């Protein structure tokens, strides 16, 4: 978390609020929050939640101190939002993941209480856009942050999206993790898409893993004995979760993930992708992640 320092530690080029302020790290926006119960930081492109810590805690979310912050690039850490594809595209020379996390969303609207800041954030179709999705859609994202935190993503139009808010939740040492509570049939994309069973809903995380869950409960807890906290995260709308950490090969190759950044996280991503979702006129898809810490 130095990157997420650097961050708090930048001039307000906008007060908006007493506590929201709009300032800028390279090429990027960024809407970030000082506020007593909470620090959350956002970019306007991809509406990418970068971080988040609740007042009296250790930041909940983790970052790379290796992201570029650049037009069109991807945010590496925070909660990316995946959409309308989730994992590598259909056609070959488009990228992983959707291009939601590329392009700049507005922050359409705003209220704070005592207890916390709501944000919305908008992504609409355009002429641009449909070159290589061939849709009408008006994207939104919504953030309640506080003492826990609430994201909510919903999709208008008319169309299948395969979708994931992809959480890199802070730990303090990967080995030292075990998540509980995904259930257990699971396709190992690392090994083949074969399907594996846990007998008890808890995986950790010894090396690389992807694992797409297809029973998970509701609440995903991730126990972390180094910090000496878990983290909550509560799925909903979703067919799916996934866990993942890419180990220390893949960290490494990574151009935007230190060496060793792999020790200090795992994504627990709530998900929806081994089904299409359809959105309609009447019916837009939605999925939403909330998140809680306990010290203990």
């Amino acid at each position: 978390s130095h990157m997420i320092n650097k961050i708090f530690a930048l001039p307000v080029i906008e007060q908006l609020t007493p506590v929201l302020s709009r300032r800028q790290l390279d090429d990027l926006d960024l809407i970030v929050v000082d506020h007593p119960q909470v620090k959350a930081s956002f970019a306007l492109q991809g509406a990418h939640l970068l971080s988040w810590k609740p007042v009296g805690e250790e930041e909940v979310l983790w970052l790379s101190n290796n992201t570029p912050f650049k037009t069109g690039v991807a945010l590496r850490g925070g909660v990316p939002i995946c959409w309308p594809w989730f994992g590598p595209a259909a056609q070959q020379g488009l990228p992983s993941h959707g291009f939601a996390r590329n392009l700049p969303w507005a922050l359409k609207a705003h209220n704070e209480d005592d207890n916390g800041v709501m944000l919305t954030f908008e992504l609409q179709s355009s002429e641009a856009t449909r070159k290589y999705w061939p849709h009408d859609f008006t994207l939104l994202a919504r953030f309640k942050v506080g003492k826990t935190c609430e994201i909510e993503l919903e999709a208008h139009g008319e169309f299948a999206t395969t979708s994931a808010l992809h959480s890199y939740f802070n730990v303090g040492d990967i080995a030292n993790v075990k998540v509980s509570g995904l259930g257990d049939r699971f396709i190992d994309k690392v090994n083949d898409a074969k399907e594996g069973v846990l007998t008890d809903g808890i995986q950790t995380f010894p090396d690389r893993t992807d694992r797409v869950y297809l029973n998970p409960e509701a609440c995903s807890v991730i126990h972390d004995a180094t910090l000496n906290r878990t983290i909550d995260v509560v799925h909903h709308h979703h067919l799916n979760v996934v866990g993942w950490n890419p180990g220390p090969a893949l960290s490494v190759s990574m151009g935007d993930m230190p060496d060793d950044g792999y020790k200090t996280f795992v994504c627990v991503e709530t998900v929806y992708a081994t089904a299409p979702q359809q959105a309609t006129e009447e019916k837009p898809s939605r999925l939403a992640q909330t998140i809680c810490v306990a010290k203990r």
